[PDB]
């Protein structure tokens, strides 16, 4: 007796509801901005990755307008056939210059960039050392390779060295980590990891989705912040969808790497290139961060202020260091309930559970941005005070 | 003694050059249109997926402009956190209505839509029956599941029935096929596959990247063309990047499938939603095909005109039933030589040979579009005449 479509779907949704993991996302009814509309109310938004306030900045929109009008709505092909236009190259040139790498290649997302670059680089016999809290896109990248996969305890460089001591290969050794961990907000210890990689002849792969536009001067990233951006055995991959407020992912490094990716990255070979309006906006984003580098200063001013007041109220921010400021709730239902209560106070910050974070490590991610005002952050803090007291998790 | 980054890149590029697989994409210098510029020359373009001539259409661009101005450059989040806006819902409503399915969900790409839907649906114990010529994105979707994978010979429903007789499960049986196969331009025999699925209590999964906007009334797709659009045990996945001339993929079907994907599809959970200008253009595309359904008629008129003159000259178009028009050259060298010679005549089309198709089945892939004129197709045909005569494959 084989299952029909509705019966498999129904069983899975029922399983998710019993495990307390089932979700009902909200619809935003105004632009992506530090205050927006949810369910018909003005809310302070701490749920987005809009770090630099670019998502609705008029300068990105004007550059997007220009490219849209001139080139059109769609590329109409994959990059390697008839999908590469002058505007793709212009962006790869500007991005390489910004990153201070020899080359940059843009892929259709951060999610697919991880599949493309890890797929292109890795072969049977290779050994990968993954931080246990690596983003899900990296797990999927690695599962499509025939590399041996090992996991080191989160940011635990003593444990990484033990595995480097114990697991040799004539092939590639790849140490893979988020630059900034999506849901934890802490920074990979590259100052220790990169030297450790040179000691054991390993290459380091940094997924810098939450470091790009955040860490380093003018937000050039985690690798740049630790000063390794010219190291040939360091490979950077990052989304253009967070601080840079568009879509796409990039890979940065030697021109030889770019050429291997153009030839081997499956998402690059088999998926349409990005359209004019998206590339125009990203060109605008790189121009704007050059004109207004004070946006990164402002982001970090708001962060230290907001993170300090949350700690002061008695909340566990998991040793987050970046504008990502998590509040642990443990069980997913408490995370959802806290979120619902915050929304009652006009504060939008979304409870997160398994898949996206571990079982019993459910949390609300708060992401502070350059465009938040003190008034907005104080409204959010006041709501975290009231909701925290009502739930008995603080004073 | 392990390999450094430069050494692995160098070895892979060297391998690709020796095996004749190394590629150097061309850069297009004008918009995606039936005539464009490549390498400083005007060409009749038969290399794009721009089936309805939407990629640079002023109606899609004006709708994109309107959404960009109103909503901005970026969504700034994944759909399940703070990335769903009014405009995503507007598109999923109009798309479901257009397809005549209960539900429609947009994902980051056609490529990732296959990973999301196959991942959400499939579990250990399930049995998948794949057409052997299924697109690469389906392979990657299936490799991330624990389903038992079986391959039936291309379009061979006798062979499918043998495997259906031999392999039962208490779980899901999923028959997976392209709707239109990229390489020979043939249509999945759904009129035989779907009855065969009802006989063995299987669900059918159709990747309709090359059927969406092409087959069915107003290009509602292969499944609609065979009349199975309201069947809950038929699941559609398709790119919005080809006929619809933007980016993204959709999943269309049963109302509860959407909700399972929102909760479980990894590409949906872990990749940023698409921005205003992309969604605005796709809204425009669906409105435009409603106002000008004669564009689908024109697409098919141009196809029959192009195929008729090739048959008359003595070329073999491999039984293609779609605007995808392969011209057999046999040996890969002769297919690449013909392609280069067509470009010399100002005609841009894609040579394909071994690896990508079998030994002795090399061809030039042409895609005819609604926006090609008789003048453009006559230029292409005249070049096929000259090149064919010079190579001694025709009179
Ligand atoms: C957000 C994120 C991605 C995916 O970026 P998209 O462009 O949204 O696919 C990948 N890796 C990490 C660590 C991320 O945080
Ligand atoms: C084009 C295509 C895809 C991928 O669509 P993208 O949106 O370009 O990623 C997937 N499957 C098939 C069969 C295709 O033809
Ligand atoms: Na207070």
């Amino acid at each position: 007796g084989s299952l029909d479509l509705r019966a498999r779907v129904r069983e899975e949704l029922e399983r998710l509801k019993r495990e307390g993991l089932y979700i009902s996302p909200k619809v935003l009814e105004a632009p992506q901005e530090p205050v927006t509309r949810v369910e018909g109310r003005e809310v302070v938004n701490l749920a987005s990755n809009n770090y630099l306030g670019f998502a609705n900045h008029p300068y990105l929109k004007e550059k997007a307008r220009q490219y849209l009008e001139k080139w059109g709505a769609g590329s109409g092909a994959v990059r390697t056939i008839a999908g590469t236009f002058t505007y793709h190259v212009e962006l790869e040139e500007a991005l390489a210059r910004f990153k201070g790498t020899e080359s940059a290649l843009v892929l259709q997302s951060g999610f697919t960039a991880n599949q493309g670059v890890l797929g292109a680089l890795l072969k049977e016999g290779d050994v990968v050392f993954s931080d246990e809290l690596n983003h899900a896109s990296i797990i999927d990248g690695l599962r499509l390779t025939k590399a041996t996969r090992l996991v080191f305890r989160h940011a635990d460089v003593a444990h990484l060295e033990e595995l480097l001591k114990a697991h040799d290969t004539d092939g590639l050794k790849l140490i893979v980590t988020d630059g900034v961990f999506s849901m934890d907000g802490d920074i990979a210890p590259l100052d220790k990891i990169v030297p450790l990689a040179k000691k054991y002849k390993a290459v380091v792969y940094v997924d810098d989705a939450h470091g790009s536009g955040v860490l380093g001067e003018k937000g050039k990233g985690t690798v740049h912040h630790f000063g390794f951006h010219q190291d040939p055995d360091v490979v950077q991959v990052a989304t253009l969808s967070k601080a840079w407020a568009g879509i796409g992912g990039y890979a940065a490094g030697a021109r030889e790497l770019k050429d291997l990716l153009i030839n081997k990255a499956r998402p690059f070979l088999f998926s349409t290139s990005h359209p004019p309006a998206v590339v125009g906006a990203l060109l605008g984003a790189l121009e704007l961060i050059e004109k207004e580098p004070e946006r990164v200063e402002r982001l970090w001013e708001n962060t230290r202020y907001f993170k300090r007041e949350l700690a002061r109220l008695g909340y566990d921010t998991l040793g987050s260091q970046t504008p990502i400021t998590p509040v642990l709730f443990g069980e997913a239902p408490l995370a959802f309930e806290a979120s619902r209560l915050l929304l009652e106070e006009g504060v939008f910050a979304v409870g997160i559970g398994f898949p996206t974070v571990p079982r019993g490590k459910a949390r609300i991610r708060n992401i502070v941005t350059a465009a938040h005002t003190k008034e907005m952050l104080d409204k959010a803090l006041e709501a975290y005070e009231k909701v925290g007291k009502r739930l008995g998790i603080i004073r």
